[PDB]
């Protein structure tokens, strides 16, 4: 048995990486790759837009308006789409009996104001918000193993929570000093699109979304702790490195922080813990891992987490959740 | 006395570099910087779009529809605009008594088919074509010293002709084998614009305009010799490196090629001739020079020419011609 | 049954990519990874130097002086070493009964002067030169299927010959005009090493080895045709793009060139032929393919070939040959 | 009158930028450029190593052992050298009557343990430590206007203190929460040198000097406040961007922070204050400025400061101090 898999928004950068993994996956194959109804890319091959897939996957991109053209007989739907589209589509696919893995921010947080403030829309499916599993794979339980709607976390929130969650859960941080998360992403995180801001000559190094980015409250809500989160656009296509600075609870030691991380991740295959030193970004790009190292001096902690923004930050985590949902090896198709 | 200077298309990448030099120039200053009538940037400061100019030049960008708003009392007009715009505007500014330095391809070659084939328009000003000085500064005579319309050469044609012209003029090449010019440009050569092709993640290394680029016939017409010309888009913002491979006329030697170049360029300040070895691109970026080195083995020549595509390839050559036209030191404002 | 596999020079950049593939390969595993006798990296883990391998392969790097420490029971030896080392070691491993896949230039060409001129040493194993299979995988016959010494071609020669060989073999080029091969490589092609020339700030774009590079005569000897070959160091870590300009034999057409390439490569899985247009480098980096596109106008041909310099240009071709030698699927471990 | 100017360590990256400015400066010219006694670059031209200077400055690099070969008649000495060399040389040049501008860390902080802990040497000139002016140009008074020894601040400390000093001096920060300074530098900050760590393929994005970097205590001592300082090596040659996160003193507002910065910098020409938004690194590279923007939400401040690491972070600040010391326009030669 193989899972029929629909990939919506397949022509974007995250979408291309989903096509790669699902094609490769021994237990899944693709029914269709869709674009929007009036997409200029309708009828082009996936490999025309993403030539790394030439000779590997060459499915045409089909324009989708009514989802009934694409829902019957589909086991898994990946929504590699922005929130408005995912808000509209996900309920329809669930009703058609599909298990939906939404990469958008649309179902990530069970809260109305969250959507009004940071996404600028009123959320129309409160029941789904309650039902959605937050697909932070290393930490999800069996709301996931048996959810039919999985909200895959954002790229920056993924590294951030992998670094911070075990420490906060062990009460190792003095949260009266909000953790400061500074992160730099490659430009693929902006999406495939012609805009001035992601135009080649416009990229160097700059912070953005200062005190405004929608990933900040996602990280704060899910960790149960206020944080500073400042993203930066760097002049490379792929990867996120996060440098995270905290005040430890008084008396907390290096060995104590190491114990908490060793216990969280030693049997988690997609998290690579550095015993000493801190990871370099190149060492994870094109791989599905999150790499984590840290240092302690006195009452301060600096923890550093890297990932490929399109892999553990998007497509690989999505597929990793599908593996958990459907009972396959957790890393199946990823490594 | 100072020259009143209008810069049309000031908000583009070449335009910003013209603003820098003209501001700096002791004998010129700026009356206005214009954008198109319905430009989204109308009313923004030049330094909002190009923050390297913050605190240096902060003139607002004015939308221009009727040129009579901007022509009276203007000594010099730089058209940092594409050919259609330059075709329309340049005749009007000349009639208003301005000396026009057009950066577009619109007046570069005295030939009708040239425009139909490579620019896809029928040229409406044959007399101007006859009158335009081709602003390849090291080689222009007194059609320039006294022209009122200067067509500034394209960026790739500039390095190409500086390398090849003295050799062809000394009959040192066997032109039965067309020179092969392979060049790589930084992405600023594509212009300021949101398109997929110059989007950050879409750039790596690729040839383009293969047997179609409009700079090929400009180079061939002006050199009086058929050439292969293949440009490549590289993943850096600024600079052009050209590697040019020729068959020498039988018996032609290294010393003979060196003599021809030494004689062409020894007293030309913006051309830096390498006695031995070949230039690296970083050594000219942000400078107004063209750097040239070469090697000979047997009957083959390899000559290598670099420039900053926006400086000697665009703005600096434009200003260099203005210096010649108006009698200032050739390098005034450039270095 | 699995092949015991020794990787000599494992700590270099090509060596790391061999470790990755051989680890992954279902029919091979690694006995040891070696460094030189007094290497500063002796005793470090492979994944300390190449952290992309963390949690995947963590074999220590062992210093090797006498090969008898490492030869018994070894089926396959990869020499990821420079020519002098490979010249000394390969004969010893062959005598111990190992099948040797040398990545160096040491056994690539059956000719003495070749070694004196371009490698600056007199070759001491003429019989081995006669015996070595040249591992250009798409073109090798059964000198390979049954060779015990395979000389893996250089990175630039690989793309060059894949583009040119089928055309020359079909007499489609006028070789009175030598093909001009201009290529740009990422800096990994320089090897892992601290030198000024591959130091970060020293890299931009520059030709090198002008009329001197050792890959030129390898390409010319094996193609049976004189060529110009000029490599360039570009400011990126991985990939080679070659732009190759030829004069066609009189009367030769686009369709005729396409037929020759379609017939050469249609059933060759690691060569991806572009029907129209020319490949972009990013689309092959991290993949084992060589991508080829071309254009014809009049009597000129421009053919463009890309590869990952460490994969099809080094490690993947090495492993591909091993697959052919030992009877595994040609792409086994590569894709 | 012109100042005779000696540049020691001229062949390094900062040294090359000093040569550029001093050459250009109307009131200074160069007596000699020196390298170490057994330097491999002795006798090479400055422009051989730094070809951007070809045809502009072509002084040979002279090996210096005894300083009496180079001290008589010299008005100004720039030491573009590391601390041990500067510790040894600066006292000798001062004794010869030269005004010394040391770019090393050797005289930056009046404290012995500082040198033992972070520089691993016992400082032999306590009187000089007392006499040295700290050349943070916007803040220096008349210990500078009349010092004969100027310790030019480190590159990262410069942006950091320009951002933080006016805020701390106005008591606007709650220093019970140490400011967190995360910074990314281009690889030129590592110096000209062949090492693995600054080799092209070894650079991507990585923190370094975590809780160990010598710039941390320099920043903390001079600000009179404990800080976290974590530098990162990024994959570009030039520039530093610092993102600095603070807890404000209770009640402190955006307008209050803006007032303090406007008052500090409005008449300081090399500091470009952003009224709204935060600077992008490309907009300062190759320029002598420090660009500063900031945002406030609630009780947190994020202030962002950029500079060219070799210009305002090194050579331009050095020259700026010389201008102040000798009474020239502050920006003379810089812009
Ligand atoms: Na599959
Ligand atoms: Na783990
Ligand atoms: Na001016
Ligand atoms: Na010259
Ligand atoms: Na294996
Ligand atoms: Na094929
Ligand atoms: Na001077
Ligand atoms: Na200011």
């Amino acid at each position: 048995a193989m899972l029929n898999t629909l990939i919506v928004g397949a022509s974007g950068y995250a979408g291309a990486e989903l096509v790669t993994y699902v094609n490769r996956h021994p237990h899944m194959n693709i029914t269709a790759l869709t674009v929007s109804a009036q997409s200029n890319d309708a009828g082009k091959l996936i490999s025309d837009l993403h030539p790394q897939l030439k000779g590997i996957v060459e499915l045409p991109l089909q324009p989708m308006s009514d989802i009934s053209e694409f829902s019957p007989g589909v086991d898994v739907v990946f929504l590699a789409t922005a929130h408005e589209v995912s808000h509209d589509l996900a309920p329809q696919f669930l009703e058609a009996g599909c298990v939906v893995f939404d990469l958008s921010g649309a179902f990530r947080v069970n809260d109305a104001t969250f959507y009004e403030k940071y996404y600028g829309f009123t959320h129309q499916y409160p029941e789904l918000l309650e039902q959605a599993a937050y697909g932070l794979a290393e930490w999800c339980g069996n709301k996931l193993k048996e959810a039919n709607l999985i909200a895959v976390p954002g790229c920056y929130p993924t590294a951030a929570q992998l670094a911070l969650k075990p420490l906060i859960d062990a009460d190792l941080l003095d949260l009266n000093q909000w953790p400061v998360i500074n992160a730099t992403s490659g430009v693929s995180g902006a999406g495939r699109k012609a805009a001035i801001s992601n135009s080649f000559c416009e990229v160097s190094l700059q912070p953005y979304g200062v005190f405004t980015h929608r990933h900040q409250p996602e990280i704060a809500t899910h960790l149960g702790a206020d944080v500073i989160f400042t993203p930066h656009l760097g002049n490379f296509p792929r990867g996120i490195l996060e440098t995270i600075t905290c005040r430890l609870k008084s008396g907390v030691t290096q060995a104590q922080v190491a114990q908490a991380l060793q216990q969280a991740y030693a049997h988690k295959p997609l998290v690579r813990l550095y015993d000493k030193g801190v990871p370099a970004l190149k060492n994870v790009v094109g791989l599905p891992f999150c790499d984590i190292g840290f240092a302690v001096q006195g009452e301060h902690l600096i923890i550093v987490a890297t990932e490929d923004n399109l892999l553990k930050g998007a497509a690989a985590q999505a597929v990793q959740c599908a593996n958990i949902r459907f009972g396959y090896a957790e890393t199946q198709s990823l490594i």
